[PDB]
């Protein structure tokens, strides 16, 4: 509350560490469905169904240009990418399975880096 603060967690390395995580996601072999925005002209249904499209290149641009106010907003966009994938792709599909794998990969790095 006013003039009453919890001790200051060091957030000065967060930008760099989110960038490293994002590099590791970018270079994973199962990243291919997520590298670029879904082409809304060429993928019937995507525009109407997926209200907030997200992809790694878009996260990378937001990160590089100071559009994440804190590390939680960054994790929300990463998770958005996998939530979108689950919404549009059957679990038993290459892309469906890619999304599960990448989410697992992300969540571990997230825990090991920050918790």
């Amino acid at each position: 509350s006013m003039s009453v603060k919890k001790p200051k967690r060091d957030d000065s390395k967060d930008l760099a560490l989110c960038s490293m995580i994002l590099t590791e996601m970018e270079t994973h072999e199962d990243a291919w469905p997520f590298l670029l925005p879904v082409n809304l002209k060429l993928v019937p249904g995507y525009k109407k169904v997926i209200k907030k499209p997200m992809d790694f290149s878009t996260i990378r641009e937001k990160l590089s240009s100071g559009q994440y106010p804190n590390l939680e907003t960054f994790a929300l966009d990463v998770r958005l990418v996998f939530d979108n994938c689950e919404t549009f792709n059957e679990d038993d599909s290459d892309i469906g399975r890619a999304g599960h794998n990448m989410r697992k990969y992300f969540e571990k790095k997230w825990t090991d880096t920050f918790k």
